[PDB]
């Protein structure tokens, strides 16, 4: 299904977890979107205010789509494929203890792959796809796409 049919791209920062340092969710994100514009056409702006493309959200439980969050563990994250409003928005388990590194769950790590949700990646069978529905933790500093998701992507841009 969707793709997004413009090549400027804006995100907004619903609210922060408490887990982390406020500068490190920002990085953690944008270093996020950085992974797919890598590969893609597409620019990603952060803005503070107003409708955003994607919408980035910490929540817990019952969060008003369809897709109630579990507690810790099990589904730690989801996100819309492109289209309007919801379209797009990716959500995290704010039951997650989300982190820059291996302990807890890398929020990077997780990014990328709901991003690739945004972006309309499905998931891939390959396990050493970051769309791969398991998440698995690897070094974010030498973190690099596999080359399922980048076929995959390429496949729907550029
Ligand atoms: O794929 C998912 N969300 O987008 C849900 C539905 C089933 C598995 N998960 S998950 O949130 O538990 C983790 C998927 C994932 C894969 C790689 C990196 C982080 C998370
Ligand atoms: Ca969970
Ligand atoms: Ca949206
Ligand atoms: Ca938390
Ligand atoms: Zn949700
Ligand atoms: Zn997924």
């Amino acid at each position: 299904g969707p793709v997004w049919r413009k090549h400027y791209i804006t995100y907004r920062i619903n609210n922060y977890t408490p887990d982390m340092n406020r500068e490190d969710v920002d990085y953690a994100i944008r270093k996020a979107f950085q992974v797919w514009s890598n590969v893609t056409p597409l620019k990603f702006s952060k803005i503070n205010t107003g409708m955003a493309d994607i919408l980035v959200v910490f929540a817990r439980g019952a969060h008003g789509d369809d897709h109630a969050f579990d507690g810790k563990g099990g589904i730690l994250a989801h996100a819309f494929g492109p289209g309007s409003g919801i379209g797009g928005d990716a959500h995290f388990d704010e039951d997650e203890f989300w982190t820059t590194h291996s302990g807890g769950t890398n929020l990077f790590l997780t990014a990328v792959h709901e991003i690739g949700h945004s972006l309309g990646l499905g998931h891939s069978s390959d396990p050493k796809a970051v769309m791969f529905p398991t998440y698995k933790y690897v070094d974010i500093n030498t973190f690099r796409l596999s080359a399922d998701d980048i076929r995959g992507i390429q496949s729907l841009y550029g």
